[PDB]
Order: structure tokens, then C-alpha cells, then sequence
């Protein structure tokens, strides 16, 4: 599990390799990449994702100064604002930054090696490792957004070995009843550093009264999406709601990652979509491969979405719906953090920047959830039709900024992606997403009107 100075350990290299494969497989030409609101400048990342171990672990429990003072108001994430990360004056070369980072990976290891297993030390060392994860996957979104190769440790192509489609497509009715949603607080519980671990977004736990509902066992396919685009559903402005045509009428750079020149216009149909002499085609990063019906849309807003449910008269569901359909966790039963059990295969889904959402929706048949549902936790951030909010007895976290940025203005998503890291992955987990963003790898299933 990760309960472990091994399996601590062993998560630490692992993600410093990730990050460090990230950053050296890219060319000097390539560290200052382009502009755009949801990417970061690579080497930056690299040092705020090391900067949170120096903050939040190393001086957090021992006092250690900082490895270089200058720049702890330059890694501040909060501090530090986006368009000043593009320096090359104000940051260290992609070379002193990774000796920067593997001289805190290394004391890091350190204590964890020679200091107490305190649950306090066991919550940070998680949170830290986790913070730095969730900057791999924001590191290989960018390269998708700005058009870079794939990552080395990726395989976009995804599972075309396993290119399957089971008759397991089909709605799972739930049995309405009382189920509990999130993780037990901190102070509520003394396995917070452990069986317990969440973010704020995820506690308090707490009971609802459930009405039965259906919700797809599958992800919605570039197929069934295909359908949509073709009945003209973007030109429709009925299966739209006032965001969403706002949304539609946006003039962006339909052209940004690829390495054409600047296009100006409204989009028509999945931003990484393009038919190509009568064949849809979609880009992966670098190259433009074949858009396979099986697989799941992904990199799609929630407006996008939201005209699709109307346009099929179905639903999105609710997060707290998304829940009860993955873990069926009930007030006073055994409860389950993944929708196959408690321990954590990272087979049984599409996570850790490896088949980037090219896998056949009915595939991963092992992290089925107690009503069928596959593929839940993993493969693309699922919308929900619920804002990002806190639960009724927040408590921020020691990290205060993790969620009370993102409240209201963002949706909730729920499951995990392609591109983030099963380590930090649950059932409870909630990911803010603005609903305008076609950048982040999100998906959606649909529940019944
Ligand atoms: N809530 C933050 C958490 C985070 C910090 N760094 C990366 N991610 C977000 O989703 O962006
Ligand atoms: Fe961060
Ligand atoms: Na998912």
C-alpha cells in the first residue's frame, strides 16, 4: 500500500524519475514553451514540485532552512504568477534545477530512512510525493497542449493489443438507499495518515439518502460522440446552456498545438478532433492518429458534455451519484477506496501516463465497480453537473490553498486520468476542473433521465 518507508521510497524515485524524464528528453530549444493559460514552463514545475518537499516536510517537522532562500518566493505557486514563470532571468538552468531537486529527493529519503514514523511525518511525506504527482500529470498535459513529443515512459498509441468492446455497454440501476460519501476528517479519525488519507476536498465523510438512478457501466466513445458532431449538435444552440454558448462562441486558435500557423475561429467539434478527407483523426501529442470509435472522447469541456447529455436525452451524474456507483460504501458496511477493493493494482486502469485514454472503454474489467461500472477510477477526469464546493465541515488542510481556489467557479470531476498518478488515486478524490477547459483529459458518462 503506502504505509511503507519502502513503498514511500520507492513512490519518491519513481516520481523523480517521471519528472526528471519529462524535463531532460526535452530539447533547450524546448524548456521556454508557449504561452497558454493551463501550461506551466517545465523546469519551474520541477522546482515547485520541489520546493513543497523543502516547505511542507523538510522545514515543516525539523526547521531546515531552504537549499537556495532566493527563490522561495519564486516556487510559490500562490506568490509567484503564471506569466512571470516564463523568465530564463529570475530561475536556475534546467541543470542546477535538477540538482536542486534530487539533492531534496535525496534528503527526503533521508528522513524518511532515519527519522521516526510519526503519522504526522507519514501525512506530509504522502501529501508532498502526491503534490509533486499531480505536477506529472500537469507537465504532460502541457506537451500535449503545446504539441511536444509524448513523454518517454508514454504509450500514446494505447491498448490496441486488447481492442475489445464486451456486452457489458449498458446502464446499471442503483438500489436507492443510504450511502456514505468522502473520508472521515482528521481529527476524527487516527488513520488519517493512513487508511484515512484524503484531501480537504474529501471530508468531512457524511450519509445521503440516494434515489435510485442509472448510470452508464461506460464511458461515452468517440463513436457515440461522432453522432453529435455529425447531427451538427454544435451548431444547435438548443442542447446548449448559457455558458455553453458562450463557450461556443469563443474565437480561439483552433490550431494551437499543432505546428501551423494561428487559426482564428469557433469550435465545431472536439478541439484535438480533425476530419481528414472524410476520416476523423485526432492528435496525440505529435502526431495525428486515427480517432478509434471505442475509445473514449477525452480533452472535452463540460459544456461539450452538457449538449451531448441533452442532445441523447440523458444525464450527467452527480459527484455524490459517481460515489455510491463506484464504491457503493455504506453507512456502518465495509467501505472500499477503489471500486475493486482496498489495495491498489495499478493494472486495473488506465493511470500513470501510460495508454494516455487509447484503451477500449470496456476494457479493465478488474476495476469494475460493485455495479458493473468500468473504468471509473482512471482513464479521464468523469464531469459532474456539481460545482466544486466544500463539504459541510471543512477543514483546510496544513497545504490551506489545495481546494479554496477552485471553489464555485470550477465542476467537480471525479475518477482520475490518464495522465495522473494511481498512488493518489480514490474513489472520494475530487478534481476541480473549470468547466470551460478542453486542455485537462476529461470525460464524461451519462445517467437516465
Ligand atoms: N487543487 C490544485 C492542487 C494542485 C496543486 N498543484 C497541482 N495541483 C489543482 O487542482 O490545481
Ligand atoms: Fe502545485
Ligand atoms: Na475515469
Amino acid at each position: 500500500h503506502m504505509n511503507d518507508r519502502e513503498s514511500l521510497i520507492q513512490a519518491l524515485h519513481h516520481t523523480r524519475d517521471r519528472v526528471k524524464d519529462l524535463v531532460c528528453s526535452l530539447r533547450e530549444d524546448q524548456l521556454s514553451v508557449p504561452y497558454h493559460p493551463g501550461v506551466n514552463p517545465p523546469v519551474w514545475e520541477m522546482g515547485h514540485s520541489t520546493f513543497f518537499y523543502e516547505v511542507f516536510v523538510l522545514n515543516w517537522l525539523d526547521g531546515t532552512p531552504s537549499y537556495d532562500p532566493s527563490m522561495d518566493d519564486l516556487w510559490d505557486s500562490f506568490h509567484m504568477d503564471h506569466e512571470d514563470r516564463w523568465s530564463k532571468t529570475l530561475f536556475p538552468s534546467r541543470e542546477d534545477t535538477l540538482a536542486y531537486m534530487d539533492t531534496i529527493i535525496q534528503r527526503m529519503e533521508d528522513r524518511i530512512r532515519n527519522q521516526p514514523l510519526t503519522d504526522e511525518a507519514l501525512y506530509l511525506y504522502r501529501y508532498a510525493i502526491y503534490h509533486q504527482n499531480m505536477h506529472v500529470e500537469s507537465m504532460t498535459w502541457c506537451r500535449q497542449t503545446v504539441g511536444y513529443p509524448a513523454p518517454p515512459f508514454a504509450e500514446p498509441k494505447g491498448l490496441t493489443g486488447e481492442g475489445v468492446d464486451q456486452d457489458a455497454r449498458g446502464d446499471a440501476t442503483i438500489p436507492a438507499g443510504r450511502y456514505l460519501i468522502g473520508l472521515p476528517a482528521n481529527r476524527d479519525s487516527d488513520a488519517y495518515a493512513t487508511e484515512d488519507f484524503g484531501f480537504d476536498n474529501e471530508k468531512p465523510a457524511f450519509e445521503v439518502d440516494m434515489p435510485e438512478f442509472s448510470i452508464s457501466r461506460t464511458l461515452v466513445t468517440n463513436g457515440e460522440f461522432q453522432k453529435f458532431v455529425e447531427e451538427g449538435g454544435y451548431e444547435r444552440p438548443e442542447f446548449w446552456s448559457q455558458g455553453g454558448r458562450k463557450w461556443l462562441e469563443r474565437e480561439i486558435n483552433l490550431n494551437f498545438g499543432s505546428g501551423e500557423p494561428p487559426l482564428m475561429g469557433r469550435q465545431t467539434h472536439p478541439f484535438h478532433w480533425r476530419k481528414r478527407d472524410g476520416r476523423w483523426y485526432e492528435r496525440v501529442f505529435d502526431q495525428w492518429l486515427p480517432l478509434e470509435p471505442g475509445h473514449p472522447v477525452k480533452q472535452i469541456s463540460y459544456w461539450e458534455a452538457e449538449a451531448f447529455c441533452a442532445w441523447a436525452g440523458r444525464r450527467l451524474p452527480s459527484e455524490y451519484e459517481w460515489e455510491v456507483a463506484a464504491l457503493a460504501n455504506k453507512p456502518g458496511e465495509e467501505r472500499r477506496r477503489y471500486p475493486w477493493g482496498n489495495e491498489m493494482d495499478p493494472a486495473k486502469l488506465d493511470m500513470d501516463q501510460r495508454y494516455m485514454g487509447r484503451v477500449p472503454v470496456t476494457a479493465f474489467p478488474a476495476g469494475e465497480s460493485p455495479f458493473g461500472c468500468r473504468q471509473m477510477l482512471g482513464t479521464v477526469w468523469e464531469w459532474t453537473g456539481n460545482q466544486f464546493m466544500p463539504y459541510d465541515g471543512f477543514s483546510v488542510d496544513m497545504y490551506p490553498f489545495m481546494s479554496t481556489l477552485q471553489f464555485a467557479t470550477h465542476k467537480t470531476t471525479k475518477g482520475g486520468g490518464c495522465a495522473a498518478s494511481s498512488m493518489l488515486i480514490r474513489g472520494t478524490y475530487r478534481q476541480a476542473y473549470h468547466p470551460d477547459r478542453c486542455d485537462v483529459y476529461t470525460g464524461f458518462r451519462t445517467c437516465a433521465l
